[PDB]
């Protein structure tokens, strides 16, 4: 059944259906998302540009364009002000309903099916080591290397670019 999502700060619930967008709901990936908590869209090459463009326009601003921290948080690291947050739901219940300060409230401004792209995007962009990473599994520890912005720059976006975005 449904996960049911709180604010990371409050632990009040979040209204998912009344706040999301009524488009980009009815996507396979979301369907699994809203009942499992996991991102079926993590580690699919294919998603990640998309989930790079919409980080670059609405996050990077304070979290840096490759998630190294600026006004606010990186978020490339193996650190978390909100242990939750190395968690698929945690992370997409801090990016629905917000933080403290200045980290508002992005639920009412993404597709769902954007949200898990985004997602995708920042488990992407981790740098320190994944082996105790709770987002990822068995098989995807063994193959994540650290990301390399010269890399994205020069072949790896290109690549990415050209594959499907659709889960497993
Ligand atoms: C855009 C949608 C965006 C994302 C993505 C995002 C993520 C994010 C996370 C996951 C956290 C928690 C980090 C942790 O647990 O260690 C977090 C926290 C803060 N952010 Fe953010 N953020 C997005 C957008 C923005 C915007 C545009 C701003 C600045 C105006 C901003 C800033 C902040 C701040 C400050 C925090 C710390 C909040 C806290 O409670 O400690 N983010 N962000
Ligand atoms: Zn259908
Ligand atoms: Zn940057
Ligand atoms: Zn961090
Ligand atoms: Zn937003
Ligand atoms: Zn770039």
């Amino acid at each position: 059944a449904q996960e049911v999502f709180r604010n990371t700060v409050t632990g009040e619930a979040l209204d998912v259906e009344g706040q999301a967008p009524k488009e980009g709901r009815d996507t396979p990936a979301v369907k699994q998302f809203m009942q499992t908590g996991v991102d079926p869209y993590v580690e699919v090459a294919g998603c990640l540009p998309k989930g790079e463009e919409i980080y670059l326009e609405s996050c990077s601003g304070c979290h840096g364009h490759i998630g190294e921290g600026k006004v606010g948080p990186g978020l490339n690291d193996s650190y978390w002000t909100y242990p939750k947050n190395t968690t698929d739901k945690g992370l997409f219940e801090t990016i629905f309903g917000g933080a403290n300060g200045m980290m508002g409230p992005h639920g009412q401004d993404l597709e769902l099916d954007n949200m898990l792209k985004l997602i995708a995007w920042i488990r992407h962009i981790q740098k320190d080591d994944v082996a105790d990473a709770d987002w990822l599994s068995d098989e995807q520890k063994k193959n994540f290397k650290p990301f390399d912005i010269k890399a994205w720059e020069a072949t790896g976006k290109a690549a990415a670019e050209k594959a499907q975005c659709k889960i497993s």
